[PDB]
C-alpha cells in the first residue's frame, strides 16, 4: 500500500482519510511515515506531501477537507524512513515539460545510480528524483518539441529498463492526460465500469472511499503497490510490465 | 492587498484566517476571489490554491484559517475563484532552474507580450506565466551553470525592465533562499525586528496574523502591494524600484 493512482474519464470524487495517531503495535505510533498526493484539475496539478511526522500536520488536515475530484491521481504513502529526510525528499515529484506538468512517483531503491546532470536537476538527494529527471533529461533530448504519446513511449519503457538492471523501480508518472505505470517488484489494478457502487479501499492506518457512477459511461482505474479490496478483478502486474492509461482505459501495454 | 511576501531569518509563523463567503455590498459575496500561496521548508517548496468550492450554503460568515511557517513566503491574495480562471492560471507558479525550485507571483496587465518559446513553456494561459517561463530561459541561457545571486541578479532585473514597457509588472522571486522584487506601479514592505509583538496584517476578507519573536536575533520582513497595518516603516517603493532580500535582509536594492 505505498504507490496510488487512479485514472478515469470523468472528474471523480476521492476521499482520503488518515486514521489519527495512535499507540500501536508497530507502524503509525507517536509518528507517521511520509505521504504525497497529486492530481490534476484540467491541466493545473495539486500537491499535498509531508515528509516524516510525529504530529498530525496541517498538511494532512489539508488533503482530508479538500473536496478532491480529478481524472488523474498520483500519491505515494508510507515512504521509507531510508536515508534522508525533509520536504525536499518526500514523493510524488512535480516539473513540466512540453507545456505540461508532469508527476513522478516511484517505490524501490537504485544502487550505484549516477546519472549524468542535464536541463533537470534534483532539488532533493533521493534516487528518485534523480531518476525522474534522467528521465525527462532523455524526452526532452529525443522529443525537443511535443509528441503525441505513443513517439515518446518508447524513450519512457528505455529508462525504466535500464533502472531496473539497478535496483527495484516501480513507477507512476503522469502528464495529466495518462497515466504510465511500470512493474519492477510488485504493482496492481482494477478497472471500475459503470454502473458500480461506492467501494473503500484501506490500508492499516488509511481510508480512500470512492462513490457511485457519475454517468453511466463511467470507468475509473486504481493502481496499487497491491489490492486494497478483496481481489475481484485486481489484476497483477509482474517484473517488467508497463500499461499506459488514459481515461481509465488500457491504451499500450 | 493582492501580492504578499515574506523574508526572514528564522521559521516563522504565519495564520491566514480567509473570512468566509458572505452577503455583502460587493467584493467576496456568494463567490470568491482566489488566492495561492507557496512557502518553502527548506529547498522544498508547498503550494496552496483556493479550493474548488466556495458553495458553502450561503452561511452566515465563516472564516476559515490557514496556519503557515517559513523562512520564505510568495503569494497572490486577490485573484478569480480557481473556479473562473481554472487551477492553471492560479499564481503564484513554481519551476525548478539548478536544482532550486522557482516561485513567481505576479501584479499588473502586459499588452502585446509574445515571448519568443523557450525551454520553459506555459500550462496555463496567463501572460503572468508566459512571462515567468521567459525569465527562466534567460536565465537558464545566460547561466546554464548555478551562479551567485548576485551574478544573476543583472539578468533578473533586464527581463523586469522588458515586461514594464508592455505594461505593469509588479512581481515577486524567489529560489527559496532570496525573495525578488520588483516595482512597477505599486509594492511596500517593513522590517520588523526582534523584539516585536504580535501583529495583525487584514484586507477586507482576509488577516494574516503575526506572532512575537522566537529569538530575540528575528528580523521578519513584510512584501505587499500596500500597507496592510496603519503606516509604520512601512516603505513605499516606486515605479523602477527593486529588492534582494534574504533572511529578512536586504542584500541588494
Amino acid at each position: 500500500c505505498e504507490l496510488l493512482g487512479m485514472s478515469a474519464n470523468v472528474p471523480t470524487d476521492i476521499v482520503f482519510s488518515f486514521t489519527g495517531l495512535m499507540q500501536r503495535g508497530g507502524g503509525t505510533g507517536p509518528h507517521r511515515d511520509g505521504w504525497g498526493i497529486a492530481f490534476y484539475e484540467g491541466r493545473g496539478v495539486r500537491l499535498f506531501q509531508d515528509p516524516l511526522a510525529s504530529v498530525d500536520s496541517e498538511v494532512a488536515r489539508l488533503v482530508q477537507r479538500f473536496p478532491i475530484k480529478s481524472e488523474t491521481v498520483i500519491g505515494h504513502i508510507r515512504q521509507a524512513n531510508v536515508g534522508k529526510v525533509g520536504l525536499s525528499n518526500t514523493h510524488p515529484f512535480i516539473r513540466e515539460l512540453g507545456g505540461r506538468y508532469w508527476t513522478f512517483a516511484h517505490n524501490g531503491q537504485l544502487a550505484d545510480f549516477q546519472p549524468k546532470p542535464g536541463f533537470y536537476r534534483p532539488v532533493g538527494e533521493t534516487d528518485s528524483e534523480a531518476a525522474f529527471c534522467d528521465l525527462l533529461n532523455r524526452v526532452r533530448r529525443a522529443f525537443p518539441e511535443p509528441v503525441p504519446v505513443e513517439v515518446l513511449l518508447p524513450v519512457l519503457i528505455s529508462a525504466c529498463d535500464e533502472y531496473r538492471k539497478k535496483g527495484v523501480f516501480n513507477a507512476l508518472i503522469s502528464d495529466g492526460d495518462w497515466l504510465f505505470t511500470f512493474c519492477s517488484s510488485k504493482l496492481a489494478y482494477i478497472t471500475r465500469r459503470a454502473p458500480f457502487g461506492p467501494a473503500r479501499l484501506k490500508d492499516a492506518d488509511l481510508t480512500v472511499d470512492f462513490h457511485a457512477e457519475t454517468t453511466p459511461d463511467d470507468v475509473v482505474t486504481v493502481i496499487a503497490t497491491e489490492p486494497l479490496t478483496d481481489n475481484e478483478n485486481w489484476t497483477l502486474q509482474q517484473s517488467g510490465e508497463w500499461v499506459l492509461w488514459w481515461g481509465g482505459e488500457v491504451l499500450a501495454k
